[PDB]
């Protein structure tokens, strides 16, 4: 059981039907817009589910009159997401591909993106709560990594949070395009060498984003200033109250030699020790 790059499929859609269960549109309720995506509005709503008990769902719509080269790309997310089954990876309920408005139906994550969520609750979570959010994200990325999937766009804006503060990896897509530089490893930006090692550099920024409560990595520095800065050995500092051991794990994630960075397996260990005791996150 390892990820099947859909793009080896010829007919792109055959991937959707293998990985993403088609749902009935009459079993889907839209209640609320909660965002907008590349392809159209993200809504909150309900699915059932014969089984029983309406399940709360996020619903990503493909806006009407899409091009063929948006129904392929938009539904590429389902083909990837539906291959995954882990508590710290957003769950697919299924898709709508024909005969009805095109949708991806995803488990409802009450608290939305982790970066917008932490800005609204600035200073409300202890280190041990924050360590826990990252332990989750790291558990997710270890599973995605063991499955041979490379995310390429790990950022707090692409992590979703439920009402128990369980953090889940979302936004499946596998600096080419939207992959912005301030989350990307130097060898991914310069050489397009995308790996789990480069996801770990990005995980390191997510650590900074979390401990800073949704501060923008590198603040207002231009992409070019961030690249020269990182090239000179500049690394971001410990946000307010962020223990030195957590910031140290950040710095190891941000080693310029990709093989010197910890694997997600080790990151989960270092985070568990820290939950279990100061760590000590300074000692």
């Amino acid at each position: 059981k390892t990820y099947i790059d859909p793009e080896t499929y010829e007919d792109p859609n055959r991937a959707v039907h293998q990985f993403a269960k088609e749902l009935d549109a009459s079993c889907i309720k839209i209640e609320r817009v909660i965002g907008a995506g590349e392809f159209g509005e993200v809504c909150s709503g309900r699915l059932k589910l014969p089984e029983k008990r309406d399940v709360a769902v996020a619903i990503k719509t493909l806006k009407v009159g899409y091009t063929e080269k948006q129904r392929r790309d938009f539904l590429c997310e389902a083909s990837i997401m539906g291959q995954f089954d882990h508590p710290n990876v957003v769950h697919l309920e299924g898709v709508v591909t024909r005969g009805k408005p095109v949708m991806i139906v995803i488990e409802f994550m009450e608290n939305g993106a982790l970066d917008a969520f932490l800005r609204k609750h600035d200073g409300q979570f202890t280190v041990i709560q924050l360590v826990g959010m990252l332990r989750g994200i790291a558990a997710g990325m270890r599973y995605l990594a063991d499955m041979g999937y490379v995310h390429r766009d790990l950022a707090a804006r692409n992590i979703l949070v439920n009402s128990n503060l369980v953090c889940k990896v979302s936004d499946f897509g596998l600096t080419g395009g939207k992959i912005p530089v301030r989350w990307t490893a130097p060898e991914a930006i310069q050489y397009r060498k995308f790996t789990s090692a480069s996801d770990v550099w990005s995980y390191g920024i997510v650590m900074w984003e979390v401990m800073s409560y949704g501060e923008r990595p590198y603040w207002d520095m231009s992409n070019q200033d961030v690249i020269k800065a990182i090239e000179e050995g500049y690394r971001l500092p410990a946000p307010m109250d962020c223990p030195a051991g957590l910031h140290q794990l950040m710095l190891d994630c941000w080693q310029k030699e990709r093989a010197e960075r910890p694997k997600f397996e080790q990151i989960v260990g270092i985070l568990d020790k820290m939950i279990r005791n100061p760590n000590s996150a300074h000692h």
